[PDB]
DNA sequence: GGCTTCCTCCTGG
DNA sequence: CCAGGAGAAGCC
């Protein structure tokens, strides 16, 4: 789950909790990428005033804090209809007043549920770059942040020092659309590729939030996908079969014919 | 930055 | 029949 996974999770959350209240929280393993927080146990009748992100978290916003919610590599969020029945993978749950349920599945276990007085200060939101529909995120700025690296352009997009969202999926999707191989050197893209680079990230990742996200009620975007999961498949611009390779040990697709 | 690691569930081979 | 692949910390 990519920024627009988590993006389209907020939008379909925000109007079933916000004016609603959480009676109190239903946990079955609270050993995720960390350990839930003491004060989601301790949650009663607090109201969501808001439902807003930050880079691949959501963020609840209640009087007195916030919590944090990641959903690691195989988290979802659902808003269940009542008191249907958990599943073996179903850790934590919400309960609202309203009689709904937010229920969080989570079969590896690398997401996160966190609490935090203040967004500001610290935790796992400082030191995150920005965000990509940003008018922060530019060529220029990433021009800039290239200069000095030294290694290939693909993982640094999808390193969140750089920027955020944009994870394996949009990091080969995004290359695609400039036309970039994604073995260039990230220093060695011009102002230009940069320029092109950051805008088709954005166009990217607005039209899967438009789709629902990618799924892998599912997401519709994982049809209109370029590159991502379709080694050997031909490009759908030219034909020459979709190419394979690793950057990190995460797969990276490109179209050695498209991209250079 | 690259590699490995947490964890469980399919599946391509 | 099953090893291998499927965010980001915490090493380097
Ligand atoms: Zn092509």
């Amino acid at each position: 789950p990519e920024l627009p996974e988590v993006e389209t999770s907020r939008r379909g959350i925000e109007p079933h909790l916000v004016g609603a209240t959480i009676l109190h929280a239903v946990v079955r393993n609270g050993r995720l990428r960390w350990p839930v927080s003491e004060e989601i146990y301790r949650l009663s009748d607090q109201p969501v005033l808001s439902v807003q992100r930050r880079a691949k978290y959501l963020l609840l916003e209640l009087p007195e804090g916030w919590i944090i919610i990641h959903l690691g590599m195989s988290g979802s969020l659902r808003i269940l209809p009542e008191e249907l029945p958990p599943e073996k993978h179903d850790h934590v749950d919400l309960v609202m007043s309203n009689g709904k349920v937010l229920r969080y599945t989570d079969p590896r276990r690398f997401g996160a549920w966190l609490w935090t007085k203040e967004l500001e200060g610290h935790n796992v939101l400082t030191h995150l770059g920005p965000e990509p529909l940003s008018d922060d995120f530019n060529g220029e700025y990433l021009h800039q942040k290239c200069a000095k690296k030294k290694t290939a352009i693909k993982p640094w997009l999808m390193d969140n020092k750089l920027v955020v969202g944009v994870g394996n999926i949009y990091a080969s999707e995004s290359l695609f659309a400039a036309g970039i191989h994604p073995d260039r050197l990230a220093s060695s893209l011009s102002l230009a590729e940069c320029e092109l680079l950051a805008r088709v990230i954005k166009a990217v990742l607005l039209r899967s939030i438009e789709q629902g996200g990618t799924t892998l009620k599912p997401g519709y975007f994982a049809q209109e996908l370029q590159v991502y999961g379709r080694k050997g498949e031909p490009c759908r611009v030219c034909g020459t079969p979709i190419v394979a390779t690793k950057h990190a040990q995460r797969a990276t697709f490109y179209c050695r014919q498209c991209q250079k």
